[PDB]
């Protein structure tokens, strides 16, 4: 009976995901097949609402010199952060000698734009290699994890930051007390700390479950970040939703009456209220939902074999491990994935160990169905692959059901 880790209260699980690898591991063929494994399961705590894991992995598993995920490779998401940015240096970075701080840069997808708008910046990004693609760019980095010693080190150096910034960054963190001291210590008086992170509500009504794995600590939602907001002194003060990473929220805290929450914040509360979207039963129901996912992809896959058609995967995403390894998906049933990352290519997948292949492998003679594990990047994706569909090539999605187009 796991304590919520930002409250204290009591975690009831809902779903068991089973022993899981490692997310963002990609083993050369040769290494031991030996990998570290935990129970991934998500429950929901009784007090504040909070949807979170019922075992952490520890950071330094996960965030290291060779984590292999390379924010820029999307455009789409490169788009995203210029716009983000744009948005800040028109707002919140008016004004004279402003300071933004981001919280997990990665290879500087987001803070390109403000290192170009010569704003003063810090990005925290504790996974050395990407940190140095980003300092590349001429973006100042701290090659450290944010929390509160490391963000009071900065507040002592560097003066408050007016915008405090974390995107796929603050959900992966269960230590989130310690970051929202680290954002008391470090953010102006009159600043915000903005995120945006896997929204609850968008994992419900697609039943995407390969958002649960070791990095996702936490599945916020508006309910829940209000009430974490309120606990450590701040206030949800906007909420937007976005359509990347399968749908998302950014949310908007800022010190506690400070400013006034926008209708946004009431009306999206309204409608989780509404729905019952938090309510233990909904969150079974979707783990019910899951499990008949799992099912249907597993059979259909078992079918496609039988029938002499040949299966791939397109993206090495870190969500896919847990699809494999859930479903029992390897390389007798998937052959390849496909993707653009060097680091993980010529590696096998975590758990599963189907081998990973550069998406530039992708091309005639085509496979007969690819399974679309970067769904996120559906459109993106089938942009640049008009020839496999052409040819006749068809995509498998799994969210929000299983079906082939
Ligand atoms: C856009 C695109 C991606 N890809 C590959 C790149 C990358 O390995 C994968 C896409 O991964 P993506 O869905 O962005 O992210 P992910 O599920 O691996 O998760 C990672 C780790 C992290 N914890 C997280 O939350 C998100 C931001 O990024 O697909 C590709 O081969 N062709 C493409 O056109
Ligand atoms: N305590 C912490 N502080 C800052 N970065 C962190 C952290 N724990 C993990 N990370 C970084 O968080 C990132 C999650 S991936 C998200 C990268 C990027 N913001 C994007 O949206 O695409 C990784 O690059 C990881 O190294
Ligand atoms: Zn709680």
């Amino acid at each position: 009976p796991t304590a919520c880790r930002v409250c204290g209260g009591g975690v009831q699980e809902f779903l068991d995901l089973g022993r899981q690898p490692l997310s963002d591991r990609f083993r050369k063929p040769d290494e031991l097949d030996d990998e570290f494994t935990y129970r991934l399961a998500v429950g929901r705590c009784d007090s504040c609402e909070m949807v979170q894991l019922t075992e952490e992995v520890p950071r330094d598993l996960m965030f290291h010199e060779v984590y292999p995920y390379h924010s820029s490779g999307s455009s789409v998401m490169r788009e995203h952060f210029a716009m983000l940015a744009r948005d800040f240096l028109a707002t919140e970075l008016t004004g004279p000698d402003p300071f933004i701080v981001e919280i997990g840069c990665n290879d500087g997808i987001m803070l390109r734009t403000i290192q170009e708008a010569g704003v003063r910046h810090l990005g925290f990004e504790p996974s050395s290699g990407v940190a140095a693609k980003a300092r590349e760019k001429g973006i100042r980095v701290r090659t450290d994890f944010f929390e509160k010693a490391t963000a009071d080190d900065v507040r002592r150096t560097e003066g408050p930051a007016n915008v405090i910034y974390a995107a796929n960054t603050l959900c992966h963190i269960p230590y989130v007390q310690s970051v929202l001291e680290g954002v008391d210590a470090l953010l102006a008086p009159d600043g915000v700390f903005v995120f945006e992170d896997p929204y609850l509500g968008d994992i419900v009504a697609k039943t995407s479950f390969d958002q649960i794995y070791d990095e996702h600590f936490f599945l916020f939602s508006a309910t829940s970040v209000q009430g974490m907001a309120q606990r450590c002194g701040f206030e949800l003060v906007d909420v937007q939703r976005l359509p990347v990473h399968g749908g998302e929220v950014r949310y908007t805290l800022a010190r506690q009456g400070s400013r006034t929450p926008s209708a946004a914040v009431a009306q999206l509360l309204a409608a989780e209220r509404e729905q019952e979207l938090s309510d233990m039963a909904t969150l079974r129901a979707f783990a019910g939902n899951v499990v008949k996912i799992r099912d249907e992809l597993t059979a259909l896959l078992h079918r496609l074999r039988a029938e002499g058609r040949s299966v791939v995967g397109y993206g090495a995403t870190a969500k896919s491990a847990t699809v494999t390894n859930f479903c029992g998906i390897g390389p007798d049933l998937v052959h390849s994935v496909y993707d653009t990352t060097p680091d993980k290519q010529n590696r096998l997948t975590p758990g599963a160990h189907i081998p990973v292949r550069p998406a530039s492998a992708f091309s005639d003679p085509y496979p007969d169905y690819a399974l679309l594990f970067a769904w996120n990047h559906a459109e993106e994706i089938m942009a640049k692959e008009q020839e496999f569909h052409q040819a006749g090539g068809r995509w498998i999605l799994y969210v929000p059901e299983v079906h082939i187009r």
